[PDB]
C-alpha cells in the first residue's frame, strides 16, 4: 500500500482498526485508508476473521451509489488488510444540523429522501446494512448547498438469500422455526432515525441499555405534543408504519418511497 | 506452489458444491490423501462457484481441528480456478452401513461408536464449533477392515463457530435483532439423539409423509418408542434419547452430560 499510497494523518479508530487520510501516488487522488487488524488464530477474539473481512469486502465491491461509500483499492500486508475508500469529509449528518437554530420538516425530508435511496439501492441488491443510525450517516461535504449523504459502515452488512441439510430429517427444532434477520431490520432503523430527526427526541432510549433494550421489544415509544406538535399528520404516520414488531408487517423500502410524505418531496 | 508439484493427481471419488475430490500422492512420502478442488466465484457471477467468504469460513474451521474422531486438513493450495483441500483419505465408508453388515450388534456394541461420536463432538464444542450437519452419512470410518474401526466426522460446510452483542448505541436496533436467539451448539446434541434413535431402531422419530410434517412434528418433538422397533432397547438407551430430543436447546444435555450419562459412562 505505501508504495501507491502517502499515508497522513489518523482519521479515527474502530472495531479493530485505524483509518488514515492518504493520497494515491500518480493521481494525487484524496482517500480514506482503513486498516484492518486480522485475527491470528481462530480462537482469538482479537482482530476480525477473514471470513468477515470478505463479507464485507464483497458487499463493498459490488457498491455503484451516489449515497454510498465507495471501495476504491484493498491491500493486503502480514497484519492488516487495508480498504481504500472514499474520503467522506463533511461530518455526521446530526452535526452539520446542529450549527442551525432551527430545522423545519421539508429542509428534514430532503436528507430523509436521500438516505432511502441509499437504502432502496442497498436492498434492490439484498444488503441489509443492519446499524443503521445516526453515526453511520455522514455527508460528503457538508459546505455545499445541497449536502450529499453518504451511508457508511458496513462492518456488520449482510446479504440476505434450508437446501444446506440435504432434507430435515436430523435438524433441531430451533432450525425448523428459524427466523432469519432480514432487509425488515433496517427499515425499523430507518423509523428511528426519522422519528429523532424530526423531533430530536430518541424513541426507546431509557436510563440504561437494558432499559432501552425493553423498550424496542415492547414498541413503547409515543408521539407526545411536546415534541411533535410541529410535526406533520402524514410524518407520524410514516413512522408508525415502520415502527411495527412483526417485521413481516412494516413497510419495505419501495413502500416508503410511495408513501405519500415522501413522495411529496 | 501448485498442488500437483506436490501431490501425484489420482481417480475421482465424489463431488461437493462446486467441488470435485480426487485421489492423490503426497511426492516424498507416497501416502494418499483425498483433494477435494472447489470453484471459486468470480467477482461477475451471481451463483456460479462457492463464495470466498464460504471457502475461508470453513478453511478457518478445518485448519484448527485436529483429533483422532475427525477428518484431518493435510494442506492448501489455490490456483487460478480452484481452492484445493488435501484431507485426510477416508476410505471405510459409512458407520451405519458398516453397522448393517454385522450379523448381529448389541447394545454395547453400539454404544461404543457412539461414544467416538460424543468424543469427536466434545472436541468440536470445546472449540465452540458447531457442525450442524451431523447425520448418517456424515459419519465416516477411517478403515473399515479392522478389529475396532475409527469414526470419522466429515462435512463441515455449514459448521460455524458459536459466539447482546452491541458495542454502540441500541436506541436504533429493531426488535428482532434484540429478541435475535443465534442457532447454537445444542443444534448438534438434537441431531446426535437423532442418530442415536434410528442407530438402535433403524426407524427416524419425526420423518413425516411430506416435509412440512416432517417439520411439525420436529417442532412439537413429537415422537414416540414404537414396541416393535423399540422391543430390544434397554430403558437407560431410551433415556440417553429423551434427553436429548428436547424442544428447549437450554433444556438438552450438553455434550458434557451426554459422556457423563450412565448408558455411555457404566
Amino acid at each position: 500500500v505505501e508504495d501507491h499510497y502517502e499515508m497522513g494523518e489518523e482519521l479515527g479508530s474502530g472495531q479493530f482498526a485505524i483509518v488514515r487520510k492518504c493520497r494515491q501516488k500518480g493521481t494525487g487522488k484524496e482517500y480514506a485508508a482503513k486498516f484492518i487488524k486480522k485475527r491470528r488464530l481462530s480462537s482469538s477474539r482479537r482482530g476480525v476473521s477473514r471470513e468477515e473481512i470478505e463479507r464485507e469486502v464483497n458487499i463493498l465491491r459490488e457498491i455503484r451509489h451516489p449515497n454510498i461509500i465507495t471501495l476504491h483499492d484493498i491491500f493486503e500486508n502480514k497484519t492488516d488488510v487495508v480498504l481504500i475508500l472514499e474520503l467522506v469529509s463533511g461530518g455526521e449528518l446530526f452535526d452539520f444540523l446542529a450549527e442551525k437554530e432551527s430545522l423545519t420538516e421539508d429542509e428534514a425530508t430532503q436528507f430523509l429522501k436521500q438516505i432511502l435511496d441509499g437504502v432502496h439501492y442497498l436492498h434492490s441488491k439484498r444488503i441489509a446494512h443492519f446499524d443503521l443510525k445516526p453515526e453511520n450517516i455522514m455527508l460528503l461535504d457538508k459546505n455545499v448547498p445541497n449536502p450529499r449523504i453518504k451511508l457508511i459502515d458496513f462492518g456488520i452488512a449482510h446479504k440476505i438469500e434450508k437446501n444446506i441439510f440435504g432434507t430435515p430429517e436430523f435438524v433441531a427444532p430451533e432450525i425448523v422455526n428459524y427466523e432469519p434477520l432480514g432487509l425488515e431490520a433496517d427499515m425499523w432503523s430507518i423509523g428511528v432515525i426519522t422519528y429523532i430527526l424530526l423531533s430530536g427526541a430518541s424513541p426507546f432510549l431509557g436510563e440504561t441499555k437494558q432499559e432501552t433494550l425493553t423498550n424496542i421489544s415492547a414498541v413503547n415509544y409515543d408521539f407526545d405534543e411536546e415534541y411533535f406538535s410541529n410535526t406533520s399528520e402524514l410524518a407520524k404516520d410514516f413512522i408508525r408504519r415502520l415502527l411495527v414488531k412483526d417485521p413481516k408487517r412494516r413497510m419495505t423500502i419501495a413502500q416508503s418511497l410511495e408513501h405519500s410524505w415522501i413522495k411529496a418531496i
